[PDB]
């Protein structure tokens, strides 16, 4: 598994690999892990089981409604509610999400974490395209959607655990 | 990790690396673990969990006002539920603390202790920075936030899992 998230001139993407490993086969290739979430205006990745991040997006969406939207505050309310319910603990993801406003991590310890500049990268393969797009951010000019998708392939390459099947949603806020 | 606490001449300090491991592999290196609680008099330090020790500073607060602020009593309050919960039991963390009154560590065991001298040292790194305390304030006059920062810097070169990263939280009582 791999996910990435970067952000450039007003641009924002996460993307992430389609493997889903059993064991050592493979079972399925082309997973969604990228989609959008409160009418569009947050992008979201996922590394852990499908409905385990499914459930979570949902209840983020509420976290949003309460607090109008805000990012930040909603997030550490969904932590805040992962760590704590039985039902949930039981839980096992790392979920990545951004807007216009900035990009953060959450976990099922309840730790939420913003990656400097805004980067990040998860899963078996993450820190393989954080070092990849870490490199390109800083020696070129790229845009948000060209490192994010260069980084995914070559952690595919290295990760036995990534693939090359990828999914995108980028957010322009300029 | 690796977190220090001195006091001297009216003023105590703690301080603290961003290292953040997993496995062999840097996960963040800007972490904060040290930060203020019960309206900035107390100051504060963790090695665990960012919400591990999230949680338990939050409680420490509401043991504080329960004893108007003492610091001993909250403690061993904090420490006494700590061990006992079975949702606290799970919890994974060393804490430290330290105000005006007194320097002391806290412990998911359920064990408090004041160091000699007040001096605090933690984390996988804590005994090598507690080695270069202990020769600094012995052998020279610096103040407290000099010797807790240099100490750091030594742990961090020895230690793998410390890094030069500092977050600071400093106490004047005079
Ligand atoms: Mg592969
Ligand atoms: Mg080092």
């Amino acid at each position: 598994t791999t996910i990435v998230s970067v952000r450039r001139n007003g641009h924002v993407v996460i993307a992430g690999d389609g493997q889903a490993t059993l064991g050592n086969t493979v079972m399925k290739g082309n997973v969604k892990k990228v989609r959008r979430l409160y009418n569009d205006k947050v992008i979201a990745g996922f590394a852990g089981g499908t409905a385990d991040a499914f459930t979570l997006f949902e209840l983020f969406e509420r976290k949003l409604e309460m607090h109008q939207g805000h990012l930040v505050k909603a997030a550490v309310e969904l932590a805040k509610d992962w760590r704590t319910d039985r039902m949930l603990r039981k839980l096992e993801a790392l979920l990545a999400v951004a807007d216009e406003t900035a990009s953060l991590i959450i976990t099922g310890n309840g730790d939420v974490v913003q990656p400097e500049n805004d980067l990040i990268a998860i899963g078996s393969g993450g820190p393989y395209a954080q070092a990849a797009a870490r490199a390109l951010l800083e020696n070129t000019e790229l845009s948000a959607r060209e490192i994010a998708e260069k980084a995914l392939d070559i952690a595919g390459d290295i990760c036995i655990y990534t693939n090359h099947f990828h999914t995108i949603e980028e957010l322009s806020y300029k």
